């Protein structure tokens, strides 16, 4: 469960399924209208992506847009080899569009320097705070959730099974974690930006959420009991609360080690 690791995809949700590595979420919108994939894992993983979507039985050019949660190369990596597949315009948070275009983090990041730099997109453009991205059926909507990067988006939508529709959650990461050299302690701003994004995260409607490292809403757990259980495995509306709440824990641990 590396990274980039290979992972059989499967169906989360009516038309949300999880076509990312062993290691790092990435999920498929599906429509007859065009596709929309949210992360696209590291750059190695980019391959993985990819042939996860055509397992699953769509084409790569029907995948229109690209969200990114967050510019670090574990989540993004792979989004340049993957506009380029797919021809999508990629969409992220204002704060972090310029590290997607040139695969360079911004000095102000708390993981600069200790994450490498990855590939540049192209066609990378801004999303504002509350913006609807709508493709024929679909509609997703950016939530600004910062702390971990200042652009970071937490991106929310509906999907249905025999009619039962349920919010879905994509959740941006929420940690407190950074280069050696970086101080939480030292920037005031990101820390209050963290604890921002826990009461948004937490105050989310949110059926399902799959979160970037999908273990931190037990996916490999719940999938082996989707099994038996159908994808009511994966339903669990404590999930945003749950992940808010390890966010709020490390922060607390986090300051806490630099005092
Ligand atoms: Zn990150
Ligand atoms: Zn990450």
């Amino acid at each position: 469960r590396d990274w980039s690791s290979p992972q059989q995809p499967f169906t989360i949700y009516g038309n949300t399924h999880y076509v990312g590595t062993g290691g790092i979420s990435a999920v498929l919108l599906s429509s007859p209208q065009g596709h929309i994939l949210v992360d696209g894992t590291t750059e190695k993983g980019a391959q993985v992506v990819a042939a996860n979507i055509r397992a699953m039985g769509f084409k790569l050019s029907d995948v229109k847009y690209i969200l990114s949660t967050h510019s670090h190369e574990d989540h993004a990596g792979g989004i340049s080899a993957m506009q380029k597949l797919t021809g999508a315009t990629v969409l992220a948070g204002a704060a972090n569009v310029d590290t997607l275009r040139t695969g360079v983090s911004p000095k102000s990041d708390p993981q600069f320097g200790s994450l490498s730099n990855f590939p540049g997109s192209a066609k990378v453009r801004a999303v504002a705070d509350g913006e609807l991205v709508k493709l024929g059926p679909l509609a997703v909507k950016a939530h600004a959730t910062p702390g971990h990067t200042e652009g970071g988006i937490t991106w929310t939508w509906q999907s249905c099974e025999q009619g039962k529709c349920k919010d879905v959650v994509f959740a941006d990461s929420l940690t407190a974690v950074s280069a050696d050299s970086y101080r939480f302690s030292d920037h005031p701003e990101v820390v209050a930006s963290l604890r921002g994004s826990f009461e948004a995260v937490e105050k989310l409607s949110c059926d399902i959420a799959i979160a970037a490292h999908p273990e931190v809403n037990d996916m490999w757990t719940r999938q082996q009991r989707a099994a038996k259980e159908g994808n009511s495995a994966y339903v669990d509306n404590g999930a945003c609360r749950a992940i808010a709440a390890a966010g709020r824990k490390r922060l607390e641990t986090r300051l806490a080690s630099e005092k």
